[PDB]
């Protein structure tokens, strides 16, 4: 688990994000398809767009941006409450090894988008013992996501 400054690290840099939640979200949003174009599969509305344009105005791509970061705002808000983190990203994990059928190391991808425009936009408020703190929540992110496959028999 996150220590209390570590958690503290993480909720000041996530209230930053958060404030431009609707454009942060996008913008990791397009990143992750222009650059693992291979993940654009999944979205049905998307699946053979190339046009950044096309995907930072898409209903879908903004819909599910939303939806990433309100489970990531989830889960950072309530980090003191472990029993909650763990809640949430067992229903994300299983939904997106079952409906959604999402190889799991697209979590990994994302997530090191998600640290590219976080050091890109808030570089600023972004020193080592906040880049540490945002590692060990995306270990944290990856290992139950990637436990809630296991469980499912993926
Ligand atoms: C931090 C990681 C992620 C979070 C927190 C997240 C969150 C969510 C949530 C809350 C939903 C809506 C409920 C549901 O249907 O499951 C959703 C939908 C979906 N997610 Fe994710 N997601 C993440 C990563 C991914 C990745 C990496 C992919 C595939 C590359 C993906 C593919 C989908 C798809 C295909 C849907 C259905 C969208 C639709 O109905 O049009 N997600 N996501």
């Amino acid at each position: 688990e996150l220590s209390e400054a570590e958690r503290k690290a993480v909720q000041a840099m996530w209230a930053r994000l958060y404030a431009n939640s609707e454009d942060v979200g996008v913008a990791i949003l397009v990143r992750f398809f222009v650059n693992f174009p291979s993940a654009k599969q999944y979205f049905s509305q998307f699946k053979h767009m190339e046009d950044p344009l096309e995907m930072e105005r898409s209903p879908q791509l903004r819909k599910h941006a939303s939806r990433v970061m309100g489970a990531l705002n989830t889960v950072v808000e309530n980090l003191h409450d472990p029993d909650k983190v763990s809640s949430v990203l067992a229903l994300v994990g299983k939904a997106h090894a079952l409906k959604h059928k999402v190889e799991p190391v697209y979590f990994k991808i994302l997530s090191g988008v998600i640290l590219e425009v976080v050091a890109e936009e808030f570089a600023s408020d972004f020193p080592p013992e906040t880049q540490r703190a945002w590692a060990k929540l995306r270990g944290l992110i990856y290992s139950h996501v990637t436990a809630a496959y296991k469980e499912v028999g993926w």
